[PDB]
RNA sequence: CGACUCUUAGCGGUGGAUCACUCGGCUCGUGCGUCGAUGAAGAACGCAGCUAGCUGCGAGAAUUAAUGUGAAUUGCAGGUUGAUCAUCGACACUUCGAACGCACUUGCGGCCCCGGGUUCCUCCCGGGGCUACGCCUGUCUGAGCGUCGCU
């Protein structure tokens, strides 16, 4: 080949793909962050409860 | 006289000594002699109907399963096919931390696979799995006017 350049890098190299013989974690984890446990319990208070009444929201 | 002061005694205060108790120490001896990338020691934050501390525990959060035991726990409520305790082999085990995508603000990513938007056509949202350094054996892809062999 030709060398038009004065400086030498390192050559292109293929390289494979994570192919594991065995996942490292037996069972994806699950999911302890869901909609259940999202929202706890509403608020009752004054503010809480005049903001409903006419903000139309929850809280 | 009366006040004040002094002494002694009774009683009452003040104080917490002495004595008697002791689920604590100290010392000696005996058996065993076991942590961690399958994530330790340590730290942080949370978890109880009423809970601050101590203790216990980890979003399954003063505990799940299993076994033994056999009618309680208790401060107040409430509700034998096994209450409560103990054992502990199943399961689970938040964030930091050797701490591991990059940094330490919990900020910013990349790749692959799923569920929402789509009805993959790409974005966007959510979920899951990987993404640290060094090193060993093997595999693949390479580099060298290094040593050569055929053209
Ligand atoms: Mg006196
Ligand atoms: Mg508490
Ligand atoms: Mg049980
Ligand atoms: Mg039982
Ligand atoms: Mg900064």
């Amino acid at each position: 080949k030709i060398r038009t350049s004065p400086t030498f890098r390192r050559p292109k190299t293929l390289r494979l793909r994570r192919q594991p013989k065995y996942p490292r974690k037996s069972a994806p984890r699950r999911n302890k962050l869901d909609h259940y446990a999202i929202i706890k319990f509403p608020l009752t208070t004054e503010s809480a409860m005049k903001k409903i009444e006419d903000n139309n929201t929850l809280v």
